[PDB]
């Protein structure tokens, strides 16, 4: 009877009656001069001890009861009613000015926020996000007032909302909760993630969906293909409730997979590996039948720390990794913090442009004492598993030559000293720079394999910054230039009988894989949770169909004709 | 007897005794406590206004005696000399502090001039060098001692010193000054930049010039190929008084040149055309018989204003120049300020990396309200010379299709009213970004034209800013990876009819014209002071052989390994 299309975020079908996550009314008198300046100021101290207790259990609970790295996020609430640069300028405006808390609190939130949200950088605004959802919390208390949450209770219920705060999602209960729609969010957003975590069905940033839905109402989410129906007529019940049902049979036979080789209809083989920023994430690659790990972002170490990680620490990481793996292909990735990023212990210059200059490589180079480290360390923790090491932004031949001397020579440093090391090590590069693949055939002559990072190619193939919303249009993954670059890599590679894998998010994109197929793609990594996935599409694909496909593609004149040929190809 | 090598500035061969450019001694007592500091800030005031009257002689009586544009670097001198924000802090240092004059200048000249030019920023380098030079006279006059000038006073000399100031440069009496080399100095500063268009021989940065000469000394400077020799050998006497003559011999047979058709000796035609930024620049195209415009950078006309040039302005520069080409063509490029420029008068965020952002086209689009008015102007004036007009930084097809269709609704605005235009107006785009090369062949089938900006090409295919001395090496003009998107451009546009052109000052490389010829490049654009140069080394090589030349370059490994082939190429 109506149909709301969205952003899927999470896979499934659910099937209940709608529940309303109902707001708090943060309505206030503005500008109501207090008579007690003291009571007032205890008063906003008061709400503030108030939710920093009910954020501390939400935070310990959530881990301990789903992942000990998503409380994370709360772990970031909580750090936010600690910080006297954003509690000072409230109790100050109480006491200077008179002002109620609720207008203090709204008036100096509103300014950070609005600085924060306004500004190209990652970090910058999740800090704003978080501070929203502080806010509005510490606000509540102030005006004495309650925020939603899940205390159902009964029954099977759809949850209908503006948007979940990451507080709760991490207070659904998969028992009850079928499901959830709201009219904002993202499929990237923390409480989405989540989301797919809890494996229930959500499609997200409907804007509509709230204006649309009564109490009561019964609600479909087809978070598979992300549309929502309110109010199923007789033969839409009945034709989900199959759908619901075909859902649960795949997931079966997708099991069946985890420990299936991929392999085209026309006998052309794959490899199927994960990305992983902490070792944290090793129990998601394993269970979900990866071929090894393609990405192992080596920043984590790095980044959040006193002093830049001992030899000994990575050497620990490394060699765990390696054991977990028992064989399969580990591609750990040098060092590449980026630009505009933390590193509140480190020596580097400001420079006007971040993203262009020292970095990853750049930096590791001319700074041989801390680059080194690494090195040292993953050529004695390589007589384990299968280690391959790759260097992210080289744009030069002698760039990677001088990085391949400093390598050898710790080769020779350990040896000499009684260390034992594995004589098969691959040495390849991370493809991000236009320049390195203009010329792959000569990079592929010297280098054991290319990695492309969609991400940072993107952006300097277009020369664009996804961050800046001002050209952030030009984030386009399926633009014809692309594809060519990738191809020109792919080609490079097995003319010299080396191989090309993508550890970039595109990779684990079910509408990207079929290309990346006919491309001649050799490894595909991705998130452990689109593995399984990409087994399946894969192994029911033959690679000389989707090769005539790819040589359409990148023949097109812009994105929207790729797109276009891709979803409707015969 | 001793030969010095350094960075040709000048062309020509220069020999006459050595004159030394003596310094000033700007010694003094630190920290010398002032009895009077009414006195001591009155002494200051004093060598202010003497310098400032010093800089107005220099200034004014620059222009009207040579070139009234070149004069400009002092008006950005005398403009140092009235910055309250560089004057105050000195006079309140003496005050409260009771340093004398040349302590506090000396202080808040370091301290300032350290902050700008460790700063990648070019006009906030250019600021520092003048600080440099003002403070230095400046303290001159505090300590009562002279600088160095020009007042020979006999007889032909080589001047040797340190490094010339933008002062002495414009003092130079050319029929005494033979020509000058220096420990310091850029091939592209200012000073040197005056040396050329007085065409007086001079070799810059040889570092070690000043300890090598004692006065009186015969010098020979050879401009040419960039060497110095003290106390010639009497056979190298004879050899360099022949040079000295073919270049003179040289002069002659290339004024026979100006016009003169461009064809190799194979009879292979190519365009000689000038890069002007001013309506200024017009009397030396002329003059030295350029094939038209090639660049015509309209940044100049919305620089240094209150608000935004009316379409008026406008369409009278462009009248003027397509009438001073008498039919020739004029190629105009649409309003492209770079992220990092001033603009004191526009709304722009400020974004965290400009170089990638919002700038040229992108800021076209979006605002079609300042980026019209100078298409509807370009429109009127094609009705008089050739105009071609093209778009900078378009890296996707639509973006193209877009402006060209804000192109045609000007066509059709200004019909109506009742103004005429030329249906004979070229449209193409400026190459600067490497995913308009991976297209190439798409953009030639709409496009025009093309021409390259290897400035910009060169930072975005190898992903390093130029600004930044941190990845500024990776400013590789002659690496292959270039060459080949260079290559790619031009074979698709000769694929569909179209002409591919460069107005990077690469165009005007007498050691990269070899290589872009065997590359099949139509439309060389230069400074017009190359334009002679050019067509005499193209007219007496054969594109057959430079083809084969190209061809073995774009498969280096190396910018290394390509500039030698070039060298010792057979
Ligand atoms: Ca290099
Ligand atoms: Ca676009």
């Amino acid at each position: 009877s109506k149909l709301i299309k969205g952003i899927a975020a999470s896979d499934g079908v659910a099937i209940a009656k709608a529940y309303l996550l109902v707001e708090p009314d943060l309505t206030f008198d503005k500008n109501e001069k207090v008579t007690d300046v003291e009571g007032e100021v205890a008063k906003f101290n008061s709400a503030i001890e108030a939710s920093k207790v009910e954020l501390t259990k939400i935070r310990n609970n959530a881990e301990v009861q789903l992942g000990a790295d998503k409380a994370a996020i709360f772990d970031a609430h909580l750090l936010v009613l600690d910080d006297p640069e954003l509690i000072q300028p409230i109790q100050d405006k109480i006491k200077n000015e008179n002002a109620n808390a609720a207008t203090a609190l709204t008036d100096v939130t509103t300014q950070f926020v609005t600085i924060f949200e306004s500004m190209d950088n990652e970090y910058m605004k999740e800090r704003a996000a978080d501070i929203r959802d502080v806010s509005k919390r510490v606000l509540s208390h102030i005006l004495g007032v309650e925020l939603p949450n899940p205390s159902m209770i009964d029954e099977s219920v759809v949850i209908v909302g503006n948007d979940l705060t990451p507080s709760d999602t991490a207070q659904l209960n998969k028992e009850f909760v079928q499901g959830f729609a709201t009219n904002i969010g993202g499929r990237t957003s923390a409480s989405a993630i989540m989301s797919r975590s809890l494996e229930i069905p959500a499609i997200v940033g409907t804007k509509s969906i709230t204006q649309e839905v009564k109490q009561g109402d019964m609600i479909i989410v087809d978070g598979l293909n992300g549309d929502v129906i309110v109010n199923p007529t007789e033969d839409e019940l009945i034709a989900y409730q199959d759908k619901r049902e075909r859902y649960f049979a795949d997931k079966k036979e997708l099991q069946k997979l985890r420990d299936a080789d991929t392999v085209t209809v026309d006998g052309v083989h794959a490899e199927l590996a994960a990305n992983i920023g902490t070792p944290n994430d090793l129990p998601g690659v394993i269970e979900n039948g990866a071929q090894g790990i393609g990405l192992y972002r080596t920043e984590f170490l790095y980044m959040g720390r006193d002093q830049m990680p001992t030899e000994e620490e990575q050497f620990e990481a490394y060699k765990e990794v390696l054991e977990a793996m028992g064989g399969k292909r580990v591609v750990v990735r040098t060092l590449d913090i980026g630009g505009d990023k933390e590193l509140s212990y480190l020596n580097l210059p400001e420079e006007m442009n971040p993203f262009l200059g020292y970095r990853a490589i750049r930096l590791s180079l001319a700074q041989q004492d801390i680059f080194r480290p690494q090195l040292r360390a993953l050529l004695r923790a390589s007589v384990y598993g299968k280690l391959n090491i790759m260097f992210p932004m080289v744009a030069t031949i002698n760039e990677f030559r001088e990085a391949k001397a400093i390598l050898l020579e710790e080769k020779e440093n350990l040896k000499n000293e009684g260390h034992d090391i594995s004589d098969d090590i691959e040495l390849g590069i991370m493809v991000e720079i236009p320049a390195t693949a203009a010329l792959a055939d000569v990079f592929a002559k010297e280098v054991d394999f290319f990695s492309i990072g969609t991400n940072d190619l993107i952006q300097y193939t277009l020369a664009a910054d996804r961050m800046s919303e001002r050209v952030s249009y030009l984030y386009q993954p399926y633009n014809p230039s692309i594809l060519r670059l990738v191809k020109q890599v792919i080609e490079a590679s097995h003319k010299e009988g080396k191989w090309t894998g993508m550890c970039g998010e595109m990779a684990g994109d079910e509408t990207a894989i079929p290309l990346l197929l006919g491309l001649g793609l050799d490894e595909f990594s991705m998130s452990a949770t689109s593995i399984l996935k990409a087994r399946r599409q894969i192994n029911g694909l033959s690679k000389n169909e989707m090769t005539e496909l790819a040589n359409r593609a990148v023949d097109c004149a812009t994105q929207e004709e790729v797109i276009e040929l891709v979803n409707n190809y015969v």
